């Protein structure tokens, strides 16, 4: 029969891929987009709420649906053998589909191999970082990570000296630090890596292009890992076709599935030995940080009032 997918990331994302498990396996799949409060939505939908799959962006956000109760625990070989264990929730509350890795955009030309997220603090860099706002959950993150690893203390100083170092405000967005870099602004910056994927795969003639052409990735490790937030998704507390939801999520992380998953956002695929974009493939070898992700949503609020006290966005 059916399968709901109640999801917060724009079905042109994942519509071809859902095409082809509802062709293999006979069950229709119904696409629901929900572009923000998908916790609310499937709260005041109650017990016969149509969910059968919850998927979104953001760890935080991820676990906010399971402590608002609108997940149920599963019980899973084939996601527990494919998601590694820091990646998921204990039994089978929540899996990441996708990685987003925060990493450093480089002048093509500059000498810098590699980098760990505490070289950007060097007093040598000052005048030549650009970066978001501090405040955007993408930056709030990283700075939870942080704080996990190294603690509140040098986490601070950490921020402390970025700002410093700040070419401009800490504001727009990632793929202007690709803009900036290329107009000479700075030499660096913290962005995410699938923004270079939709760069350089841009064709040329295209303002995008010649930002990703300007640009490499180095991806920085905490000093080790490289710091991912992710994609992810959850069965419904009141999953009406339980059975199929599991289904529909095994096949996510099925070979296939996470090969046309990753490429549509150009994003890092969970499942291992899957087949890359070649522009992400060029990034080089991803070691991604052991840390849990669920770690980053303990420590979120306390580095949001971190960027804060230093004034990060001044």
């Amino acid at each position: 029969d059916e399968v709901s997918l109640y999801t917060t990331r724009e079905p042109k994302l994942i519509q071809p891929l859902l095409d082809a498990f509802a062709k293999d396996s006979g069950i229709k799949v119904n696409t629901v987009f929900v572009k923000d409060g998908l916790l609310e939505r499937v709260r005041a939908e109650g017990d016969k709420s149509p969910a059968d799959v919850l998927m979104t962006v953001d760890i935080g956000n991820l676990i906010d649906l399971v402590n608002g109760g609108v997940t149920q625990k599963i019980q899973s070989q084939t996601l527990d053998s494919v998601v590694p264990a820091n990646l998921r929730g204990a039994e089978g509350s929540w899996y990441a589909l996708s990685l987003r890795d925060r990493v450093l955009y480089v002048e093509k030309d500059l000498k810098l191999d590699s980098f760990r997220y505490g070289d950007l603090a060097d007093p040598k860099w000052k005048g030549k970082v650009c970066i978001r706002s501090g405040q955007h959950p993408y930056n709030t993150a990283l700075v939870a990570a942080m704080i996990a690893h190294d603690g509140a203390e040098a986490t601070e100083k950490w921020l402390r000296g970025v700002k410093a170092n700040l070419a401009r405000k800490a504001a727009g967005g990632d793929r202007d630090v690709a803009r900036d870099i290329l107009g000479g602004i700075c030499d660096i910056g913290l962005a995410n890596a699938y923004y270079v994927g939709h760069m350089k795969n841009a064709e040329p003639g295209t303002d995008a292009r010649k930002w990703g052409d300007a640009i490499k990735v180095v991806r920085p490790t905490f000093a080790g890992g490289t710091h991912v937030n992710i994609s992810g998704a959850a069965v419904a507390a009141h999953a009406p076709n339980k059975a199929n939801a599991v289904k529909l999520l095994e096949y996510l992380v099925s070979e296939p599935a996470q090969t046309l998953y990753a490429q549509a956002n150009y994003e890092y695929p969970v499942r291992a030995g899957v087949k890359l974009d070649a522009v992400v493939a060029s990034f080089g070898p991803l070691k991604v940080d052991t840390l849990p992700v669920a770690e980053i949503a303990k420590y979120r609020k306390q580095a949001s009032e971190l960027v804060d006290k230093v004034g990060f966005d001044n």
